[PDB]
């Protein structure tokens, strides 16, 4: 096919900004620190569950919510025997601890019953519930949003909500339900991939890779937003033959556009990137957290992965900041190998963009440890706070089923500066298992 251009107004997660990540992640700056195997405990309330992608109770703003004096995490958790056992967790400590043990367990989020008292006909098909967001609203209640599986229906994906009704006293949390709870959005077809679409291709046998899933609610000027992982449609730049033969997924230059997309093409790659259209997409919600708004993604990676997850978006110190979670596994970009693990960052001053990369290529974080290293971690989320020019990135550790006696457990925090389009790891700044905020 002959080359074109378009960007369909939206950003993109470039190959020649990729193929510079590989020299660029050497510096420490960019780099998870190593953890001490021997101060890392197992979720002690928990109990014999692997416990990996977690969220805080969050304000509109990110800040972490206070409920009646508690923090809140929700995790995915199940048996470590087995891996499409996933159900929401909801764990809590008092304001002010800060060790891994003063995380209690309130059990799951959701009874079996609740996917079918729903009157939700998608909800009744559920066989799994993966990640999303939970904001702590003006009202005060707890408003979940994640991500209903269902095995049943070639792992079809749905962005859920539920109100998570729980009674506070001076020593615990008690879920007493949950109501409200129904399915908002499961893709449209042209902005957004839909299971239909996934069906189309033969499912899991085309190496097509399906996402509609761990949303994230933000707030500007009052207006409700989910951001979340996605891949593209029919309309934003889908996936494809002809796919490969667009600059603006190269960027750089022609130049730069026919050399490696003639290598790509020559490449065992060639259908990993005709196949790879992940995106952060977006939407508006209604008030009653219904959809409003089906809008256009803020960027996406046609070419490079199909897999770009746990989206996170909040404004820092005048300035909106986008990141992702993505493994070098899925990506088709010479020099990232498949120990390779990222959480990529995006800037803009407004939430709606448009996005430029931080540290002028995207990398935030790198993570490379062989998969069997204990102190593994995946799934590095960004949680800001009330003031200063430093994050706390959560992430869980220890990879799910591995080892009898160390589960996955939440990573020990550490601190993230960021300035401008720029981040660096703070040296040292190595925190608690789990530890939310840097005020204690
Ligand atoms: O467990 C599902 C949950 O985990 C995330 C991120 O950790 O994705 C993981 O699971 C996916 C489905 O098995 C994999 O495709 C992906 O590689 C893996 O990271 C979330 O995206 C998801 O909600
Ligand atoms: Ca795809």
């Amino acid at each position: 096919q002959k080359p074109y251009k378009e960007t369909y107004g939206i950003s993109h997660i470039t190959r020649h900004d990729m193929l510079q990540i590989p020299e660029q992640q050497k510096n420490e700056k960019y780099q998870v620190p190593e953890f001490d195997s021997s101060t890392i405990k197992n979720i002690s309330s928990a109990k014999g569950l692997d416990v990996w992608d977690s969220w805080p109770l969050q304000n509109a703003d990110g800040t972490v919510a206070n409920y009646h004096g508690y923090h809140i995490v929700f995790a995915l958790a199940g048996d470590p025997k087995n891996a499409d056992d996933t159900s929401i967790y909801m764990f809590y400590q008092k304001v002010g601890e800060t060790s891994i043990d003063s995380w209690k367990n309130a059990g799951r989020v959701f009874k079996d019953s609740d996917k079918f008292d729903a009157n939700d006909s998608i909800l009744k098909d559920q066989t799994q519930e993966w990640s999303g967001s939970a904001t702590f609203t003006s009202d005060g209640k707890i408003r979940l949003f994640y991500t209903d599986f269902s095995g049943k229906h070639y792992g079809k994906q749905t962005l859920t909500t539920a109100q998570v009704n729980v009674s506070a006293s001076d020593s615990s949390l008690n879920i007493n339900g949950v109501e409200d709870y129904k399915s908002i959005f499961d893709g449209d077809g042209k902005t957004y991939q839909n299971v239909q679409q996934f069906i189309d291709e033969g499912n899991y046998s085309s190496g097509d890779n399906h996402t509609l899933r761990d949303p994230h609610y933000v707030e500007d000027k009052g207006h409700k937003y989910l951001v979340f992982e996605a891949n593209t449609g029919t309309e934003d730049g889908y996936q494809g033959e002809e796919s490969l033969f667009n600059k603006a997924y190269y960027g750089k230059s022609t130049s730069f556009f026919r050399q490696e997309s003639q290598k790509l093409l020559q490449s065992d790659k060639k259908r990993t990137a005709e196949l790879a259209n992940g995106a952060l997409g977006m939407i508006e919600l209604n008030d009653d957290y219904t959809l409003k708004k089906v809008m256009k993604p803020l960027i996406a990676s046609n070419t490079v992965t199909d897999e770009i997850a746990r989206a996170n978006v909040f404004k820092m110190n005048g300035k909106w900041y986008l990141f992702t979670d993505s493994r070098g596994s899925k990506m088709t970009i010479d020099g990232i190998t498949s120990n390779d693990i990222y959480m990529l960052g995006y800037v803009s001053n407004s939430l709606t963009g448009p996005y430029k990369p931080l540290n002028k290529t995207g990398l935030v974080l790198k993570m490379d440890l062989d998969p069997n290293d204990v102190t593994f971690t995946y799934s590095h989320f960004a949680v800001p706070q009330a003031k200063g020019n430093n994050v706390v990135i959560t992430s869980y550790m220890t990879n799910r089923g591995f080892y009898a006696d160390k589960q996955s457990t939440f990573a020990p925090s550490f601190l993230l500066n960021i300035k401008g389009k720029k981040t660096s790891v703070v040296k040292d700044s190595i925190l608690e298992q789990g530890q939310l905020t840097v005020n204690k």
